[PDB]
């Protein structure tokens, strides 16, 4: 199979971001530094992401997508992923109609049906009823990663091929992007909580330029006036998408 | 059809056995010190060879180094001729002593789009250095993560096209072994010259990999900011999904 690359490719990236990414790290140790009980940290999670998606409307920020459930969390205690995936359940359940009201469309990415019935149910609901909502389209990646997207996309376009709907030549940056979870527009920023440089299997093919910050406030402490100073971050970089 | 909970292991990663190096800022090198534009360029491999050399003697086993990607084909005509000629010089003028301790030179890439010259540079380069035994440097030259994505892709719908493997088969395993960048994994990005961003470099490949952002222009990168980098990695806690 031939190569060539230097014929084109357009990256679907924007003084606003229009697509922020986040990371929702650090929620143990903020319990753990205040001495509360090992979960209640997680237990701010959704509001607090009701209250970004707030913040990000009125900028005009239009998509954010947010990390709640990677891959590898499964490598965890029984009793971690039972506990937070029940209270992910309730979460969901106690703040939606804050998200309903500002007229926020909810989407999850990720693997559904490793997850309990009764939140796929719960998720299925959620997507229907808030589908035509025309404000901030929140995306909560959840049983999702990086490496996970890719192999899905893969497989749709070999099926694909298998059924004689596309040849090897017509497999580029284009059809790919559409068949990922996370699509076009890819986040202009991304931002993670919790002090740690480094992605952990996230949007890494929606990534490729997008600008990244990392902070060390944890995610419950991540208010207002720590968004604003991201974004006003972000506004004071200049992006070059390799050229000149 | 999906499930991710109960393959929870696989992967590839005191100190980092894979450096991954996005050599960036040398046009503002030269032009901070008003020389002529491209005299930054002239010291990227003569800094790289002494980058491998302290890598080979501190235990690092490989690297991998952006020098040209598939989006700075956006650059001026002149930019890229001049670059291209000046990669097969410094190729040429270096990795040529007999020392078996010294570097294994790879390219990554497609080589085809490059100039005839260095297409026969680059075979001569990897020819002559295939048996010697100390560091791996891997040298990516036009390329880029949605390439590498892309080429492995097409190479698994061949296969698949061909009765060579089965749809069910395909995993992050088979994937990992299609990609030009294999396991292992970076354990450490340095990307020098100030930009907080991965640029399409080895998007897969930095999954879970540690990144280090610094201000120092590439042409300035010496030993004591390597030595720097390097204990900053150490003072890392890395998780991998995981806990306790
Ligand atoms: C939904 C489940 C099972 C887990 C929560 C995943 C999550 C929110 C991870 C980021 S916060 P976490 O890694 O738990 O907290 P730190 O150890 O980083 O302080
Ligand atoms: C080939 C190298 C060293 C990496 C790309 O850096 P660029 O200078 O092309 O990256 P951007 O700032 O354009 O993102
Ligand atoms: C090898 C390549 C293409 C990047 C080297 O630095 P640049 O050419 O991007 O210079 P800056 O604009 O980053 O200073
Ligand atoms: C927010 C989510 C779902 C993952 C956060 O990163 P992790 O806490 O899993 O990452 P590592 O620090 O283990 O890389
Ligand atoms: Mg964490
Ligand atoms: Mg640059």
């Amino acid at each position: 199979i031939s190569c060539s690359l230097n014929l084109t490719e357009k990256l679907c990236y924007e003084l606003m971001p229009k697509h922020i990414a986040l990371i929702m790290d650090g929620n143990r140790r903020w319990a753990k530094d205040k001495g509360l009980e090992v979960y209640e940290g997680h237990k701010h999670i959704i509001p607090k992401l009701k209250e970004i998606c707030d913040i990000s409307s009125k900028l005009g920020i239009q998509i954010i997508t947010a990390f709640a459930f990677s891959t590898e969390n499964w490598k965890r205690s029984k009793e971690e992923v039972d506990f937070l995936l029940s209270l992910f359940e309730r979460s969901l359940k106690t703040e939606f109609q804050n998200l309903a009201k500002n007229n926020v469309r909810i989407s999850i990415i990720g693997c559904k049906s490793d997850l309990p019935m009764t939140l796929q149910k719960c998720i299925a609901l959620t997507e229907e009823t808030t589908k035509g909502n025309k404000g901030l389209h929140l995306v909560i990646a959840l049983n999702y990663g990086g490496y996970y997207d890719i192999l899905q996309a893969t497989k749709s376009i070999v099926n694909k091929a298998m059924n004689g709907l596309l040849d090897v030549e017509d497999i580029n940056k284009n059809l790919f992007d559409q068949e990922l979870e996370s699509k076009c527009p890819n986040p202009d920023l991304l931002i993670r909580t919790g002090g740690e440089q480094r992605v952990s299997n996230f949007l890494l093919w929606q990534l490729a330029y997008t600008e990244f910050y990392f902070t060390n406030t944890l995610f419950p402490d991540f208010g207002e006036e720590d968004l604003k100073e991201a974004i006003m971050n972000f506004q004071q970089r200049h992006r070059r998408f390799g050229g000149h």
